[PDB]
């Protein structure tokens, strides 16, 4: 096992189909039931993966709020982490709208996946957890960036916990310049599970 | 013979008391969810706007507001062409005026701090008097191009208020990103509030 082995249990962990829907039951006042729809989209030449994920309230699954493109790779040996998840806005997410259910032909092929690759919002160093820890995988965004870098604009924070049998546990939180959380669950990460 | 300062203070009283979405979400909970809005006065300026704290809350959660404001209501200067102003302002600290409806005028933050507490400057809009028969009593929307925010990957928002009779609100807050994607905010229509 080496850092290319947990990227790619990583980056199986991360597509497929996923459901909140034993958490927002479990505690309704807090959590909604949200579809979480993953797949891959672009190989890179390094070897990173690319994939498209998104996620829609229970009720209207071709209606997706938040629709990315991830990029899973190992991280590099000399940067103290096991892998590396990073996550991008979509130059028109429209066009990738329920991206995992449409063919190969009527959807953005891996040569322009790239090409529609936006912003980038974040970056997770995860590493093994420790022995008997529930979780497979653990990491946030950095708690610290290079000094004077922070433009003083809206800035998100994320935590990723990869479980056994592809059980993903997000936190993707936002801010504004006084720091006060503006979008995202308030109590805690999202727990998606497959159906 | 009525004034734009008639027209703010009728827009004004609408926008004040306690406000669900639950027919709404009742008759379409796929599309929206039951959200409370509790508005109150919170200050009245020399120059004649009235500052009001407007916050919103799942309805499960009422003591935990997602969303905090301070609202301006005015007249439209005389230049503008419009009937009302409002305009949206964060809060420095929510957390201060979190619930601030009902804690009664003793244990909240006085009139002084509270335009002390304005932040930044989010939304304006400037409203107008609807026709006859038509259902609103005032409309508007921000401006072509919205104003700037950071949200979720968005870079301006957009902002449509309808003022309908017996203080029923229609509210649409929305973020688009740079090339113009939806990415906070319902997307098929307005919030549509009435009151308890």
């Amino acid at each position: 096992t080496t850092r290319r082995d947990h990227a790619r249990v990583v980056s199986r962990s991360l597509t497929g189909e996923k459901f909140t829907r034993e958490q927002a039951s479990r505690d309704p006042d807090n959590y909604f039931n949200i579809r979480m729809l993953s797949c891959p989209a672009a190989e890179m030449v390094d070897g990173s993966e690319v994939l498209y994920l998104e996620q829609a309230f229970w009720r209207t699954p071709q209606k997706p709020f938040r629709q990315r493109l991830y990029m899973v790779k190992p991280c590099p040996k000399e940067l103290k982490c096991d892998v590396e998840v990073s996550s991008y806005a979509i130059r028109d997410a429209e066009e990738y709208k329920n991206f995992c259910d449409r063919p190969k032909d009527q959807r953005p092929l891996p040569e322009e996946v790239i090409g529609d690759i936006g912003e980038h919002l974040t970056t997770i160093h995860l590493n093994c957890c420790d022995r008997g820890k529930r979780c497979l995988y653990e990491g946030s965004t950095s708690p610290g960036g290079f000094p004077n870098s922070w433009n003083g604009a809206s800035y998100c924070t994320s935590d990723l916990a990869v479980l056994k049998n592809n059980e993903i546990h997000l936190w993707d939180r936002g801010f504004d310049e006084n720091r006060n959380q503006v979008w995202g669950p308030k109590e805690g990460p999202y727990e998606f599970k497959p159906a």
